[PDB]
């Protein structure tokens, strides 16, 4: 769920939301050109794990909600039975957690359509 998704990065991290709407080539709807640096590569994979969620039956990862749980900053999925929930739980939850670890190069915030993202 895109909601939760953004709690995810709340509860693991210092930077608000706004932080990673539009940043490097991938942060963001859809991506273009090579991610830019590591916060970028995990955009990068985020995507690309909502494209293999939209493998399984009925899932739609960007309005599907699951059970997950948190406690600053640890947060767990306790999806077991439902596959989609699960699969995409863990696609924020890897998410969450890449952008706690990655630096946050400010010159990076903006640079989407502006030629480095062919
Ligand atoms: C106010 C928040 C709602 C924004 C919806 C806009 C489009 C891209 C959104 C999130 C991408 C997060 C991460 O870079 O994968
Ligand atoms: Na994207």
């Amino acid at each position: 769920n895109l909601y939760q998704l953004m709690n995810m990065i709340q509860c693991a991290n210092t930077r608000t939301w706004p932080s990673y709407t539009n940043y490097g080539c991938y942060c963001g709807k859809g991506g273009s050109g090579t991610p830019v640096d590591d916060l970028d590569r995990c955009c990068y994979t985020h995507d690309h794990c909502y494209n293999d969620a939209k493998n399984i039956d009925g899932c739609n990862p960007v309005t599907k909600t699951y059970s997950y749980t948190c406690t600053e900053p640890t947060i767990t999925c306790n999806d077991s039975k439902d596959k989609c929930a699960r699969f995409v739980c863990d696609c924020d939850r890897t998410a969450a957690i890449c952008f706690a670890k990655a630096p946050y190069n400010t010159s990076n915030v903006m640079i989407r359509s502006t030629n480095s993202c062919q």
